[PDB]
């Protein structure tokens, strides 16, 4: 029983949550989300609901594992009901972390393209991507005007090498035939899956200095990219297009839900991530700074990336004589589309091409990096024999993570990685903090959290966070599921309709976990000795406590617990 | 520790292993291989590859089961260097298990089709079957010539609700496009694998009962055709066919590979499924009688079945009038389609489609039993903790190959069972068997294991038993691996050439397993504490006698233990 591991310094556990927070959402979608919803007007409700989705539920976390030292799974020795809601969260994790995998293979596969002095993306031919022919020119430089969408058109050369050169999505028609998976990816996917294992192969020593460094890059590259962006000719329209505060959206009841879906995916609260980092933090640690700092930290770099983004989007639209909402996308096709376009445009390409990869490769590895680190510890604070030997498990896990990864990278694999981000991402994740939510502040107690809080650090915290906790936290999660569930669309493309049975499975995974937890509910409750009163009492009162069930002395049956406010 | 299981009597092993022996091959395989190496002179050569493929080797596997009273992987007690070797062969059986629940399915669906006063293979018009349309009239019913081969027109109502009623081979191209599993076949193989977990799930108990009824089943079923069809005009013809000695091929030494072949694969001689089921029989039990009895059972049910299938095909030939050798076939396709248009034709097509698929059936069925008990047993004398809990790790066995048969029952997915077929079985199993008996007769001893007999049986072997234990087996399954090695050609369906990929995929598998067997004799030499001669003693001794290789007292350094016969 070797003792729990510890970080080297606290700055490695600051820079791994800043890792974990910052990521590819806080430069493609961030911006457009931004943009689009009137602009500064989508900040006010935005930083609004951050403030809450960021301030409790994050320190929460945070507390928990500071005052658990232990993985997402075995965190629920408080209400062991909801510890399967633990095992969910990892396996949406890993369930993550398989796409995920993709999109770095892909930003990868752009750095292997980004030494040359020809780039791809610059010019048509067959060079290094595949040539559609059907009237693959040059983008606008022959005419003037960009009649159709920027992004819509598929026939530039930074697209086509998007959806040709690397993705290769002419030889796949869905997901019915997806194919082969490719073998350049396939080496690509082989890197990064190798770069993970050796940064997470011995606990929390190399993967500090990894995020050191995967921290240290991408602040430094968007420095570099904005200074040099805000001297460029036409980047002052798009900047003012992007702060240009239009008030009369908020209304509109769609700038709320975008802002908040965007904090809740970006900022990572509920995930297992942030418990897993807080299980090797010290027992006296302050959970709240660490918690504002990384929330403050995450909105300044969303902020900051889309300056940049929108700068380079001006730029580009003087370069090519049209609007900013022409040019304005979301994704990794805006990224990857754009972006090579403003970098061939300006001069010295390949420093800013290599520049611009490195640091969607850092962002991508750190954030795949905190992802299995949570499903790791949790795995084996759950189960101790993996607790032990940490290599060869860390071994197994990115051995499938590579393996459904490369089943994601065949040709018609962007149709699968879309169903799994958007099914289970959204409807499980939500889901799971919502369970988590409610079982933390209501089954638990607001009240024994706050004592726990008092017990880690000196001052208790105030009564706005205990409301936050119990009350406006559980129903913002509530909300954002029920809209989540009513606005459910069926999966699209840009132009591939998909079947139904593509949606059933979809459902049908995200129905796995939301039954996985109530599996776990029913086993708990079945494999407990006595009657119903006892068992209800064994299930949601603490292990450490059980003694006390034998004494009647339960809190959570009376009714003061549930209204401790 | 709870005490090794045993068998319940001696008659349910001896089922067992008769039902394990008993296969389809020799139902489908064993006729043709018979008639198309003239006849009764076929035979000649085959019994006596038998003999040498039946007698030692069988009886070696029991021996050394009695004498180990273990699964396949633990077995090698006696030379560690070898068990990675048994490790292998539990994967093969795996393998085999994927197509062979395929294979299963099958029957049950046309069991599920033979419940009907209008069959589906009778006539045409999307009965049950879906229509090509490019010509699908009745088989020879308008013409009197059938100028191609029978087996070959695929417009034939039989043939058509084979390869497009359940297969649905018309809607795939190959195993690049292979498509989503069919979900009859989906239900077929739930119920399948669900009968098999039922079987299996609690030791050796229940599964000597279902063996005992698929044993006692095949056998009824096969004596009732016979006695309808000695009946039948044309039959005659066929049995004479069958049974007409021609010793002119025997000297195209195309006629003793392919005995071999069907000797090797059909009595399942190095096999861990002998090893498994003698593992829970009495230390004094007889293994030469045993070994013989089921020899010569399975000799003379292939006998029977070949005699009851040419009968067949000589009154449907009579009724097609055409020869014997056009309606003449091998395989799935050969019963899957001339039986069922006999059937048809004879009087109360229903009892005997029903009879005749309830006999494949029980035959899948207790063949894919014997393989998963070895699977099980192997891997839970491998693993105590497997050993103790049974049941969950027989549902995640029963679940893997579920999967993988899913995966396999595809529109495309008789290309993907052909290749595991033929590249996994051949290879691998030839590799496999040639390791054990190079490891049990030259490495451990030819007299050792006599010894071993003596100890266990009364009697000791006689000289011709360790002249074939030593030299005649070994030297027999090296030419065996050579000519598979040699005449490898190309995967080819009816009409569809396979590309290379798909053979480098095959070659992969093999490897994979030729590999894991010196991956593990590394990592035993590699685990090893001493300089090279101890290290390679500590390999090749026995671990019960490890202590005398601290004593300088290793009898496989010395050449008398090499020429100890
Ligand atoms: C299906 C399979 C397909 C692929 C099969 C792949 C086979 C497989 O399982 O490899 C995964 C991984 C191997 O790791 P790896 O390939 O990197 O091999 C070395 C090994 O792990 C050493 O222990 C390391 O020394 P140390 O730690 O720094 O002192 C050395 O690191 P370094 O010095 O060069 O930097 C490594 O190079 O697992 C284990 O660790 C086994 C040892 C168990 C515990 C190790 C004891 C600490
Ligand atoms: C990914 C998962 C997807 C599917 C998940 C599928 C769920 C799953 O995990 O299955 C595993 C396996 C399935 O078998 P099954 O559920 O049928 O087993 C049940 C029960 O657990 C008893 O083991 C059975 O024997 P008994 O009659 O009571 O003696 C009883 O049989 P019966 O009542 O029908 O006759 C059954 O009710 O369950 C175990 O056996 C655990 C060992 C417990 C040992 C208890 C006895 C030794
Ligand atoms: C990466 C996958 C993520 C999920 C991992 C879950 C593994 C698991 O096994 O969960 C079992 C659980 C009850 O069994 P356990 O909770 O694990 O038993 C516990 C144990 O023995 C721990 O060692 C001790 O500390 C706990 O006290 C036990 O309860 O049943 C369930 O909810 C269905 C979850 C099955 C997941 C299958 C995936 C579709
Ligand atoms: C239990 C977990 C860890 C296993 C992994 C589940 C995921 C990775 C598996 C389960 C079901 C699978 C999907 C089932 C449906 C299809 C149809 C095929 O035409 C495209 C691949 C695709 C989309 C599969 C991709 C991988 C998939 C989503
Ligand atoms: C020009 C392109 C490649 C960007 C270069 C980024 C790299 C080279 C720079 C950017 C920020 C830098 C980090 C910022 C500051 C520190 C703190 C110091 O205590 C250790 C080094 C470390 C961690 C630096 C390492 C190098 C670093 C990661
Ligand atoms: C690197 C330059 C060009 C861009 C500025 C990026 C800023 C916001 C980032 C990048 C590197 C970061 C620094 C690198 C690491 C350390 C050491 C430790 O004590 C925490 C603060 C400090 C000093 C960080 C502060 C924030 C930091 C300076
Ligand atoms: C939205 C973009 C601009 C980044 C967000 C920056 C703003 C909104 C962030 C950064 C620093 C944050 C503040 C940090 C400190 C506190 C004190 C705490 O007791 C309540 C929250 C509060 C008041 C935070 C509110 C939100 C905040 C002001
Ligand atoms: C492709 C994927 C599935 C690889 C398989 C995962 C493997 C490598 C992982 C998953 C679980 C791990 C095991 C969990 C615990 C133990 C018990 C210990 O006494 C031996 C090591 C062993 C057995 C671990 C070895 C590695 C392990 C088997
Ligand atoms: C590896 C990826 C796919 C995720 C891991 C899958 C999980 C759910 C499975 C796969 C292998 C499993 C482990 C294999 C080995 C052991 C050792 C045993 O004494 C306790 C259970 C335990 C610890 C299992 C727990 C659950 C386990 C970790
Ligand atoms: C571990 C995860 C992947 C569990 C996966 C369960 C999913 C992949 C499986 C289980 C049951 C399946 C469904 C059962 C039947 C139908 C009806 C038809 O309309 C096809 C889709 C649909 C709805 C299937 C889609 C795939 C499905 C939902
Ligand atoms: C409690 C746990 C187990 C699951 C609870 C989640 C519930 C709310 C899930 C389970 C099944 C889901 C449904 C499955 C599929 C569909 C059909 C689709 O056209 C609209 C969404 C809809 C209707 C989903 C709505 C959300 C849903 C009803
Ligand atoms: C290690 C073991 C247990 C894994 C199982 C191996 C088998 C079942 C897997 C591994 C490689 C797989 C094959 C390799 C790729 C293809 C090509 C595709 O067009 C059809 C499926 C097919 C033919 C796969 C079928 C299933 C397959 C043969
Ligand atoms: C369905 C029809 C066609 C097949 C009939 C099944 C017959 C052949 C099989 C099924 C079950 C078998 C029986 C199972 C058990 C016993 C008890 C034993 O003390 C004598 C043999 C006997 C009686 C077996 C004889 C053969 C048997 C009756
Ligand atoms: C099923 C019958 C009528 C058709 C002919 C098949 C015969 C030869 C098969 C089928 C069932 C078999 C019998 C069923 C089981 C037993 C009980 C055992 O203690 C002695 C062998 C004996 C008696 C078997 C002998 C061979 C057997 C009789
Ligand atoms: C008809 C064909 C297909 C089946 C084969 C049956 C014959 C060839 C087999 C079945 C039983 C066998 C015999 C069974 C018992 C013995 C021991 C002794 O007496 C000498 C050889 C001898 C070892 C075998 C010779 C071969 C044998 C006669
Ligand atoms: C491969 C997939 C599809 C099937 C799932 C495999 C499962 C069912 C099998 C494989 C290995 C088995 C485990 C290995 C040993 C142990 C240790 C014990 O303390 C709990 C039971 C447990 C954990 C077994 C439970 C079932 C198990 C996890
Ligand atoms: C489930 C089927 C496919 C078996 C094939 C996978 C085999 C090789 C894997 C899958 C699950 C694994 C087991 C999972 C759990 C344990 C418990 C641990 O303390 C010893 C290793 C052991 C026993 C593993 C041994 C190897 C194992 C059985
Ligand atoms: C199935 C498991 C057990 C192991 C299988 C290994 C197989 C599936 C993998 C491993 C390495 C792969 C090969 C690597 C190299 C090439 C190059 C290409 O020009 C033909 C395909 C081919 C030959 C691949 C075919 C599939 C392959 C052989
Ligand atoms: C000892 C273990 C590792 C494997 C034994 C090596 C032998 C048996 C294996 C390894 C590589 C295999 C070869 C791989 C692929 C080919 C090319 C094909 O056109 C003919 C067969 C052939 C030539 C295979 C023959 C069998 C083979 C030579
Ligand atoms: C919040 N900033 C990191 C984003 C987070 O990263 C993960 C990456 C890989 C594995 C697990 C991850 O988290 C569980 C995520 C979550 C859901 C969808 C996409 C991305
Ligand atoms: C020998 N008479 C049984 C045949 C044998 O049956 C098995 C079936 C399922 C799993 C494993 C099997 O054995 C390992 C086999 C072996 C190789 C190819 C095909 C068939
Ligand atoms: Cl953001
Ligand atoms: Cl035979
Ligand atoms: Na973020
Ligand atoms: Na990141
Ligand atoms: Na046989
Ligand atoms: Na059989």
């Amino acid at each position: 029983a070797q003792p729990r591991e510890t970080w080297g310094k606290k700055i490695d556990f600051l820079l791994s949550v800043v890792g974990f927070a910052v990521d590819l959402a806080n430069v493609w979608r961030f911006p457009y989300l931004c943009y689009k919803n009137g602009g500064g007007a989508f900040l006010i409700p935005y930083t609004l609901f951050l403030i809450i989705a960021g301030m409790p539920l994050f320190y929460m976390e945070l507390a928990l594992g500071q005052y658990n030292r232990e993985g997402a799974a075995t965190v629920w020795k408080i209400c062991p009901f909801f510890k399967g809601v633990g095992y969910a969260v990892i396996l949406i994790a890993l369930y993550v972390g398989f796409y995920y995998n993709v999109i770095i293979a892909w930003s990868l596969y752009y750095l292997f393209s980004s030494f040359t002095l020809n780039l791809p993306w610059t010019d048509c031919g067959h060079t290094w991507n595949s040539p559609n022919c059907t009237d693959p020119k040059l983008l606008n430089g022959s005419v003037l005007g960009n009649h159709t969408k920027y992004s819509k058109y598929k026939f530039t050369p930074a697209a086509e090498f998007y959806e040709r050169g690397v993705l290769h999505l002419h030889e796949s028609s869905g997901i019915h035939d997806i194919g082969l998976p490719q073998w350049q990816l396939l080496l690509c996917l082989m890197v990064v899956v190798i770069v993970l294992y050796f940064s997470l192969w011995k606990g929390v020593k190399t993967s500090g200095k990894v995020v050191w460094i995967t921290a240290t890059l991408p602040y430094f590259v968007l420095f570099v990219l904005l200074v040099h962006g805000v001297t460029l000719p036409g980047a002052s329209n798009g900047i003012n297009a992007y702060l240009h505060i239009d008030f009369y959206r908020l209304k509109e009841a769609t700038v709320w839900i975008d802002a908040a879906t965007q904090i809740f995916f970006s900022l990572g609260a509920g995930f297992g991530v942030l418990i897993a980092f807080a299980s090797y933090n010290k027992f006296d640690n302050n959970c709240y700074r660490d918690a504002l700092l990384t929330s403050s930290i995450n909105c300044i770099t969303s902020f900051v990336s889309g300056f940049a983004i929108f700068s380079i989007l001006g730029y580009m639209a003087h370069e090519h004589k049209v609007n900013i909402e022409d040019v304005a996308t979301e994704g990794a096709g805006l990224v990857f589309i754009l972006y090579p376009e403003a970098i061939s445009t300006l001069s010295g390409s390949t420093f800013w091409a290599v520049v611009f990869f490195v640091m969607l490769l850092a962002l991508g590895l750190d954030s795949s990096m905190g992802g299995m680190e949570a499903v790791i510890t949790g795995l084996a604070d759950d189960f101790q024999v993996l607790k032990r030997h940490r290599k060869l498990f860390t071994f197994g896990v990115t051995f499938s993570t590579f393996l459904l990864a490369l089943f994601c990278i065949t040709k018609g694999g962007i149709y699968v990685l879309t169903l799994l981000d958007t099914f289970a991402a959204g409807t499980s994740i939500l889901f799971a903090v919502l369970m988590e939510a409610i079982g933390v502040s209501w089954f638990y107690g607001v009240d024994r959290f706050s004592n726990d809080i008092q017990q880690m650090m000196g001052f208790r915290p105030g009564l706005y966070w205990r409301l936050c906790w119990k009350f406006v936290s559980p129903a913002f999660l509530l909300f954002v599921v029920v809209v989540s569930i009513i606005n459910f669309k069926p999966l699209t493309y840009d132009d591939y309709i998909f079947p139904p049975w593509a949606n059933w499975v979809g459902w049908g995974i995200a129905l796995s976990s939301m039954v996985l937890v109530p599996i776990y509910v029913i086993y708990k409750f079945l494999s407990t000795q006595g009657s119903l009163w006892e068992r209800l009492a064994y299930g949601i009162t603490p292990e450490n406590e059980h003694h006390l069930v034998a004494q009647r002395d339960i809190r959570q049956f009376q009714l003061q617990h549930w209204l401790a406010i």
